[PDB]
């Protein structure tokens, strides 16, 4: 059935198959009612999951008396997506409605973390707030981007630099949205869900050890017309995505506004988006994380917190999934076509990092795969960065 | 001695003479700890006072080590700084410190409601959030609009149609400054005050009336170089303010979000926004605002809510003040450099009124001075408003 789990007192995600078709549109005007409904999305996928929610929708509204309205709006892909201007241009079209979208509307969220993070933000300040719900269409985004409440946008200085944290009133994991993911996107979620592992549960690590193989190669098998990409592995697949999103409702909960223990669902991205403000949109962000994972593990190991056998451990892991385990990896050289990562560039990135007390920075620790050194982020001295960004 | 207000559970308010002088720096310094502290003000303001609080923050910041540091940002001056572009730079700004202004920063808003909204709102989405003060140095800005926690920015469509609901950790209500404050920003925030009680007490109200006189000629009354502009009428003064400071703090407290009673506090906002948005900025805020409340009044009385008798009641005690009382009034004739507002003009914006519940508009309606009809936004049908806007 479906599988629900509970995230700042509130049973608010609800995952299993084939929601978008047959579940989203009848939620949303039962436990979302509302007048106005606006679905936020781009071009890729839009044309291919709309259409049949269009129809849903009306199914549903046709109850309604007068009947709600569902506004789309559709644009550009990438990271691009993720600045001032595109929040603004999503803002001035909801108020030249006819008529304009009150504080009564819906925002639905339908892609990554891009459309997730900006149309998060957006409800978060149009007109001081309106609700919202994410509908994650990648396996990042199911697993830890579209969980949290934390949305966000980015200037020329850096990632997510100027956001607020709103949660979702309903986040809706379909599963089914994975069928179409390209298999990079596929591998790229893959960083967050190995990432809260190494936080969490050694087992849940092993786990993830174990069913590299299995998984990578259902990801990369072709699919015939009429089966599921993850026939066989079905169930555990929703073992591994469940075990994440499960763990960072565990970890926002307790922490919402990253007073301490929320720090730890940070791990990998102290250095990984110091490289990330460099390589991207060229390099993803799970694959700038995996890097920044192992830059961070080796930081651990150097400080004499973590192991050596646990931080080559973490490198198998994630290189046995396709995610780059050095900035020196091929690829990531093939594609960042010139663009290159000075010690100096990224501790310049690094001090825009939001989780540096003052001057000190912070970074979390692990002293073991599956056990954090600290319950919040530990202050690293710069020297000690610099090393391990050899 | 200095008298305190608790809001949303909390003693945020503080007012009396000369906080900016000797306090703020001071307590800023020991209830808001922080390593680096903003100061965001325009050059008319800045140029007066932030000189002598350097010294004072200086001179307390000596005590700690590492001494934190203050940054002054200056900017232009209207309304023309709120804007999605000011609110930019004021961001970009911070960002590109040395080093940058982390989330521990301590915004410091010191102005009227511009610097005021802008400042709150910077601070509610900086790196998803940072503490600010609010330090009002217009009339308008004590009795009103620095407290609640309501911030934002204007768009080309309307008025405080973007920004959030963050609430500044200490207020400041330094009387002092209404020294130097011009004669028409004076009469401009009472209108704040005067809405205030006509929508809480009829005694407050009445005495309001009473002081219109005294008041008002201690405010056009030209003042020496050794007195105080409020000598003989000090405690009069400072009784109608904390009276609406007060009030505020009540509505707020019971309903921060404005899920119900917070809608009394727009009395005379949703004519008034309307009419705001097209007279701007030669016409103030609280200048717009008069003539809401009479337009607002007047369709109290024309659905038979209100009484003929309290309707020119109000009218009476806002031009008493020097506030308009009609979108007729001559310098707002002659200050409105040529624009005009059709009913057609009004009617559209108020359907971007952030307090229409889908397409149904909502405004306050009084049933007596000092007495709402409902402790909500009354709907009010569109021919109704129609009529009062002849
Ligand atoms: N605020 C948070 O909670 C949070 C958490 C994690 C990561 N992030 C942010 O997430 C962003 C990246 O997220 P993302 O990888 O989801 O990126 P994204 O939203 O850019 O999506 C990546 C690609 O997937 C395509 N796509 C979407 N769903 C698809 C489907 N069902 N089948 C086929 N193609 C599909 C899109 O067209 C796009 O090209 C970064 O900006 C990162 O900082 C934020
Ligand atoms: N969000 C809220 O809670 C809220 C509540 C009420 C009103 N408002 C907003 O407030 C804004 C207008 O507020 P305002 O009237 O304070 O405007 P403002 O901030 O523009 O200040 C008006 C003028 O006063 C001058 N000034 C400031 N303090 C002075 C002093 N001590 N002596 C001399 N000159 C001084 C400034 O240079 C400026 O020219 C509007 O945009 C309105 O929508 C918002
Ligand atoms: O608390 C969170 O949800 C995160 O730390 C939020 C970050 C984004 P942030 O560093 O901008 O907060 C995300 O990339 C990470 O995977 C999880
Ligand atoms: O709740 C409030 O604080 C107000 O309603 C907030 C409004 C601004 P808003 O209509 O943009 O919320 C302000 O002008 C009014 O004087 C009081
Ligand atoms: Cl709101
Ligand atoms: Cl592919
Ligand atoms: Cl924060
Ligand atoms: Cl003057
Ligand atoms: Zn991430
Ligand atoms: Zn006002």
């Amino acid at each position: 059935n479906p599988t629900k789990i509970s995230i700042l007192g509130r049973e608010s995600i609800i995952a299993d198959f084939g929601l978008w078709r047959n579940y989203v549109a009848k939620d949303l005007i039962s436990d979302c009612s509302s007048t106005t409904y606006v679905l936020v999305t781009d071009t890729n996928i839009g044309s291919i999951y709309t259409p049949s929610f269009e129809e849903a929708f009306r199914k549903r509204a046709a109850e309604i008396t007068p009947s709600p309205r569902l506004l789309i709006y559709n644009r550009p892909p990438g990271e691009v997506s993720k600045s001032r201007q595109t929040k603004a241009d999503i803002e001035d079209w909801m108020l030249s409605q006819n008529p304009p979208c009150g504080r009564d509307t819906v925002v639905i969220a339908l892609g990554g973390g891009v459309i997730g993070d900006l149309t998060g933000f957006v409800a978060s300040t149009y007109m001081r707030g309106v609700r919202y719900v994410q509908v994650p269409t990648t396996l990042l985004a199911m697993v830890d981007s579209s969980i949290g409440g934390k949305t966000a946008i980015d200037t020329p200085l850096g990632k997510n630099l100027i956001g607020a944290i709103w949660q979702p009133t309903k986040i809706y994991i379909d599963l089914e949205f994975l069928e179409t993911l390209p298999v990079r996107e596929f591998i790229n979620g893959m960083a967050e869900v190995i990432k809260t592992a190494a936080i969490s549960s050694e087992e849940e690590f092993t786990a993830l050890e174990e069913n590299a193989e299995t998984i990578l190669k259902a990801v990369r098998r072709e699919v015939t017309p009429g089966e599921h990409r993850f026939e066989g592995t079905e169930e555990i697949l929703k073992a591994r995505i469940l075990a994440s999103a499960r763990h960072k409702a565990y970890v926002v909960s307790a922490d919402e506004r990253e007073g301490g223990l929320r720090n730890l669902l940070n791990w990998g991205h102290s250095i990984g988006h110091a490289i990330e403000a460099i390589l991207t949109p060229q390099i993803l962000h799970g694959e700038c994380v995996a890097i920044g994972m192992v830059k961070e593990a080796e930081l651990a190991r150097h400080l004499g917190i973590l192991k050596g056998v646990a931080v080559s451990r973490i490198v198998k892991c994630l290189a046995a999934y396709g995610l780059p385990t050095s900035l020196k990896d091929a690829r990531i050289r093939k594609l960042t076509a010139g663009k290159h990562c000075s010690v100096d560039q990224l501790m310049f990135n690094m001090a825009l990092d939001k989780k540096n007390d003052g001057p000190k920075k912070k970074i979390v620790l692990l002293s073991a795969i599956g056990t954090p050194y600290e319950t919040r982020a530990s202050v690293v001295a710069n020297e000690d960065i610099r090393v391990v960004l050899a």
